[PDB]
């Protein structure tokens, strides 16, 4: 069978990031232990400082940092040579100089593998994409149930459930264009 | 100063509610123990049955019932002869026979009063409206920050924060029409 479930949201660009302001990159860690991760911020000049990782609410973690110059900063969250899904993140200070689907990151186990009747979860980060429509679709042998939490920081956390095992397609589009790794092929295992 | 912040989401109709299916109304407690509330379901014939209240995800509660016939059922959640915000709720069993903004309910403290810099929360119930666009706007002396969680049951839980005290307007529109009590006048008090 082929059944499809789709949601979309529209949001304006995240408010301008001023030089010297308190910034935060948030991430949920479906299937990853927070305890031994390291965060770094790299300035547009290539200077890297360690940044602390805090719990923001139950299950939500954040990298707190303060940028000292204009332009595109990188925020890395790693275990040894491994990045967490989505890392390294980009973070523009001052006005956005680019936008659109190619700037969107996404990650988490619901974009790779799950189990029949269990929640499949992933994060999407749209702050660098600027204003527009984030669309999510799930297609496969059953009609997914989709919940999502869309935040002021341009991040969106998705949880979907499917009734039947099989091969599913998860589409993530921003202003009607696939983000770089979309669509995602997802296998759902039997109970 | 007059600033507006707006988000929108689009979702397909909630799947067909069938006779003998598990149905659930999800709500936030109105500062009252769940042991002290009474939920009832009224059939299309006017027969009322007591229904169970139980905790469900995200600190929310649910009213669970199983419809025995086609047609519009009413779910009330009460303390003595007072309704919780949004009650009584309607639940069509069988295909939707109506739709649109006039079928949407909303409620919570964020549609009445809040405090500068603190979260202002409310729920929206769209299952009876069918497929469409839900738009949430906040207009007032500062630009709101808005988070929302949009669920498979057609409910959307909103949290917004404003930087300045004063008189705000909260708009709730479905396919670009105000729902029955929108726009809402909201006073935000100083810290």
């Amino acid at each position: 069978n082929r059944q499809t479930e789709r949601i979309k949201r529209q949001r304006e660009a995240v408010p301008l990031t001023e030089v010297g302001s308190q910034c935060r990159l948030t991430f949920k860690l479906p299937g990853i232990s927070p305890f031994d991760l390291g965060a770094t911020v790299t300035s547009p000049g290539g200077v890297t400082e360690a940044a602390e990782i805090g719990e923001v609410e139950d299950g939500l973690y954040g990298v707190n940092f303060v940028p000292k110059e204009l332009g595109v900063h990188t925020v890395s969250v790693k275990y040894q040579e491994m990045h967490i899904p989505g890392s390294p993140f980009q973070f523009t200070v001052g006005p956005l100089k680019d936008g659109g689907a190619h700037r969107v990151h996404a990650g988490g186990p619901g974009l790779e593998r799950g189990e029949q009747g269990m929640p499949n979860e992933f994060n999407v980060w749209t702050r660098e994409a600027g204003a527009g429509s984030l669309a999510i679709s799930v297609e496969g042998p059953s009609k997914a149930e989709i919940d999502f939490k869309d935040r002021k920081d341009g991040s969106c956390y998705v949880s979907y459930v499917v009734a039947e095992p099989g091969e599913y397609r998860v589409g993530i589009k921003f202003n009607d264009k696939h983000i770089p790794d979309s669509p995602y092929k997802v296998y759902i295992t039997p109970s």
